């Protein structure tokens, strides 16, 4: 049972030793109390036993095995936040002269990493309309390296067909390595392991702490891809830091009661707006009629708070003013996964810029809207006065 | 004067707020009271305005400034290891088809970088000898991109005449990016950008935490080669944690007081074992007859505490453990530049490994030490009842 | 205010997030001043949210500080290093030779002793009432009573006091008493003590607001009339909390709403299946028809936490205590409670007497202390079924 | 064993660091018991290390505490949020209506103002003596005497006790008082208290043990004889500090060493200067020949912090007062001390006369008290001497 699960996650003895959390351990240098010590240490540096900081210590075990058992995996490698996860995940499988294939509706700088360091190393990127799924196949090259998914897709939220799509990238090259960056989903509301991807990346960022403080990535791997992943990004130097792991470990605890009212809150106002005069079109994962909902409801166990929708007006300079700045509730921010509420807009011609080889299919402003844990009601009031003032 | 330097160094009024140290400040998202602050913010983002937590809060920009001072550079970026500062500075400077030519005495992970990520890129590298000087002229090749310098080298200690090599490096590819891991010097001893280096290193992890607790790892870059060190770092997602940054800042604080208690004591230590009858060599920079002795005394401006020294013997097995497990006030642990003593043995077997295109000109078993901060006379008791185990 | 956005709100003003959704961490003794007339400025603001002295807080402690007041409708909020912290010390502030303290007598342990083992030498002595005593407290009322110390629901066995007639009747006689609550269990936000005519409302902020079982902090709200004296007395006992701990309980409000619900439904419906267990003799829920003061806790509070305790029908001896407690897989044993995980203790009715001076027990078989968590409540059910066939 | 070496493994036995240099951080309120019988045994063993609940410490306090009593040469200490709170809270854990407390009338001014504001309504009377009475501190013992409370050097004028002659005097004639030290100035390590025939040496930890004027704590380590006492009676006040603020601790201690030295060698040679200088009537240093108890710090200390104090010529106006004290460049104007960063706070002879009971001052010029920090000595110096040539 998920709650149950996320209660007890990675609370081994050997890591609370006496408490309910796992310990803090801070550390660079680990002890060896012999020669004897140290070869048993050096021949399990990378199966949990203490040897050295930037392998991790008690802290970064403990948050292993539990994303381990949320997600499913063989292994789990840490980064110091989700760009980072993004970034030296696919790095950690690529070579010279190798393909990366990636969903036009990633996270911008994932697309930039891509555009403008892989390029640069002999790797070339293009890129598929989230919807494709099994006709994927014609993006499909024979030096095909990486299946890079996002669902749903960031802004926008496209929700993938991941059994086609997978289905579709084994037949034609399996020996790919098929990653999501599954955030929105904080990985325990779509188990992406069990559906045949390799590695399920978070920005651990967002619903992972929940309140906006601490950043991490983490990377959770099948056991063919667990190995790869780990070593090379360990020679790039990447972990987090202890605190931060423990604090990673912390937010598990409150992570299903804090989805059950994002879900909760966020899908009222999303069918609150697809009935507002103002509104034009609502992009929500769980409501009826948005873009892949169908495989939403058949593969995901719940939504998170993050959705956006488009006004019926491309507001002006001054109209975005007007709306954004006179909001009593929401803030404008970056990120999202905590308990505040957040607002940003993107105009159409910004969205347009970051979806290599699609095209957009709106014509006014969007608004992505990461619901927090304030009364719904509240929020809703915010956002009709917002209404009130572009109407 | 260093030391009212690193009293004050980041402790702007902008980042303490009324306090001594500067705040600590948590945060992904970063809040915009207007279209028109997150416009300011934008075009700042890379220039110390609060924009989105993996650009940095008050605490990064607070060890920024600092970290500028010290090393009188235009910018310090940040990453969450030393080894990830080595690979992530590497990487954002090259590209397929170029050249790196490292020292033969760099770390392991920094030559592991270079051997098994870098080579799958199209990246080739090749290596030097430390007291090479201007001669490094016969490595250089049309294609040369990155000079990575580590002085004093890693384990063995030999000082580079960083004048000489960079002067070579200049006039033959004056387009490559010449760097050092400064994490010995603790970036203060050694002024690398002074002599012409564009990049210099550090483990942060060491002497500038001072405690063996936290792991950070920083870059300063010249003018010329921030803005790309910076982007492509950010691309990769490198950053610290804020509670990371703070506690660096913070042995900046006692890092003079602690370096001339390292010199003082290292150097009686380095000065007693030249002179035991089971010692075959001491390695240590500030000790006259040292590999590079003469540029250590030219070019910097004092010693840390870590050096090593070659036993007589190469231990067998039995030896060995007799020797390192029966210490009572030296710990066996990797990492150093803290406060507690520590020691490490390598074979000549081991170093002859992590030497390419050089050879050792050694026999015995080497050790290294930290020296801490205890009583040095105690540690000389400690390291004489060590030689009676072993005779 | 709505509850969960006034959680959410509470505290965050600009000055003390700087850019940032939650406080800054300003770790602080020395606070510099910029100026004599800068230094005569935080002088005489010192005890009015001016950077001062680390002693006095930081920004951060003032963002906490704020957030309590307005949660809790106060004047101030005084900071303590942990619950039993602030009781002891938020008495003491009050008192002098010759007073008298009334205290109930299913006060937490620790607040007992600290009256009868420290007040006691000092000159002040100390009675104690049931929690049922309602409007007639005004029998143990004296000339020299000085503090009113009410707990509710009880520590333990959960009795919910009748605040309304309780403090009219204080007020009738002694008007100038100070009323204390220890108002942990709900949070300060399920009970508004202060809304009730109490002077002072004390948390252990080490169980719901804090959440988690990591940090410890004590917390008392006052009025305007008290807030000075406690504030003041506190400080000339050197009363603080650190500046990270105070973070992080400003961090435990933002979940305390969806937190304590979800406490309420579990631990409702754990209490409702215990009810109806043949090995239960009764259940002491709050919110639970049938145990004492239900109907005052339906009618003044606005939910339910997740600590409650049950008396079973057997007096368990040694072995049937360990075979029981020893070999739960989803509770822990352990003191303190008002986070995430599951916890259970027991205590014998003869270790209950011991603790209830002035009064009786009203049971006779083992009593289980119960904190239900943030677990699937089926599977908690079945780890407490379990142990129930381990001891039929 | 040697300072250094020792201040660099006090605390770190393996069960606390569980493979790292430093402890272990464990946050926690509750701790978890395997069974009932790992319970009966944490209960016995709750004041002895053994993990029990967090307001009895975790492993983070078991080893600053192993560390405290190592320096120190204690048997135990006791932990407290600030110094101001260990004072307050030593003191109180040993009176009882009708005792009286003679305290030194240089002792640190909410130390004072404890006794003569807290414990005045408590019963408990408090006389003061002068610092260098020494022997005839007979004169001001009384029959209910219980505490003698000493600090040495000096709150703000420095002077130092003859300790020796005070602590024979005191046993000679009450050999059952509780003698308390404030030896915060020293470190605890500068002057051996407890081997003194002190029964509790006091710190606030906030200054040197911390060092960096980012944590608030203070200590109490006691002898044998009067650990329990403290320690339960310190415990049923609340009294605890929080695990990161205890690690910070320890951690602090790790460079006190290489501090002090340094604090010592700047602040004397400062000390020095500023004795010859023209515009300075008198310089109150500790290390420096001519100061008040010198001989005794010479005979009894084994080091100096960088804590001093010198009078000016002058008593200076406000407008003088403002134009030295606020353009200073290295110095920062703020409370406490202890740390890297020198700091500067100005007395008026009348502001110390008012914090001086039953004595006389021996100035009437300004008095400004320096903290030296690790900033280069002779640019401390330039900064003190512009600071001269505003207000000649
Ligand atoms: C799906 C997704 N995956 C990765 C990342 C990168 O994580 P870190 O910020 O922790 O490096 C983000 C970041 N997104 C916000 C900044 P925003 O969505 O506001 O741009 C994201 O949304
Ligand atoms: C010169 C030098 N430069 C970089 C690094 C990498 O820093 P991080 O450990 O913080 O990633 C090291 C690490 N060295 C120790 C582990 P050791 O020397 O014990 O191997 C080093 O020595
Ligand atoms: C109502 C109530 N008021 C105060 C305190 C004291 O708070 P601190 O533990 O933060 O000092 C407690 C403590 N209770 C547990 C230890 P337990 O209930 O397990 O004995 C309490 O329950
Ligand atoms: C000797 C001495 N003993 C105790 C304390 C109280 O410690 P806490 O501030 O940690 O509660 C002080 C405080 N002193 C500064 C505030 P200042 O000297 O600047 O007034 C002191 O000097
Ligand atoms: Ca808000
Ligand atoms: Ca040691
Ligand atoms: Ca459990
Ligand atoms: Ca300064």
């Amino acid at each position: 049972k998920l709650d149950t699960q996320l209660v007890n996650a990675g609370r081994s003895k050997k890591y609370t030793l006496g408490a309910v959390n796992s310990v803090i351990q801070r550390a660079s240098s680990l002890v060896f109390d012999s020669v004897e010590a140290k070869k048993h240490a050096t021949r399990n540096r990378a199966n949990g036993e203490l040897f050295y900081g930037r392998r991790g210590t008690l802290t970064h075990f403990s948050l292993q095995q539990a994303m381990c058992e949320l997600e499913g995996g063989a292994g789990c490698v840490l980064f110091p936040c989700g760009a980072a996860a993004v970034a030296n995940s696919i790095l950690a499988f690529i070579e010279q002269g190798d393909h990366v294939l990636m969903t036009n509706t990633a996270y911008e700088s994932s697309q930039d990493f891509c555009s403008k360091i892989l390029s640069k190393l002999g790797v070339t990127t293009s890129w598929f309309d989230p919807l494709i799924g099994a006709d994927i196949v014609k993006h499909l090259q024979p030096n095909t390296k990486i299946v890079f998914l996002e669902s749903p897709g960031s802004i926008t939220m496209e929700v993938h067909d991941v059994p086609a799509i997978v289905a579709a990238v084994r037949s034609v090259v399996p020996d790919a390595i098929i990653m999501i960056d599954n955030t929105w989903a904080a990985g325990v509301l779509f188990k992406a392991l069990d559906f045949g991807i390799d590695v399920s990346i978070q920005a651990a960022t967002k619903y992972l702490v929940g309140h906006s403080d601490a950043m991490i990535g983490t990377a959770v791997c099948n056991a063919r891809c667990w190995e790869q992943l780990r070593e090379n990004a360990y020679l790039m130097g990447q972990m987090v830091d202890a605190d931060t792991a423990y604090i990673t470990s912390r937010g598990l605890r409150t992570l299903g009661v804090r989805l059950r009212q994002h879900h909760e809150s966020s899908l009222k106002v999303a069918e609150w707006l697809a009935e507002h005069p103002q509104v034009a079109r609502v992009n929500h994962p769980a409501l009826p009629g948005s873009k892949g909902h169908e495989f939403w409801k058949r593969d995901f166990t719940g939504s998170s708070g993050l959705f956006s929708f488009v006004l019926k007006k491309k507001l002006n300079n001054e109209e975005l003013a007007n709306y954004l700045d006179n909001f009593s509730l929401f803030s404008m921010a970056y990120s999202w996964g905590g308990y505040e509420s957040l607002i940003l807009a993107n105009q159409p011609e910004h969205i347009a810029a970051i979806r290599p080889q699609g095209e957009i299919d709106f014509s006014g402003t969007l608004i992505r809207l990461h619901i927090g844990l304030e009364d719904v009601d509240d929020l809703i009031a915010d956002l009709d006065a917002g209404f009130a003032r572009i109407v």
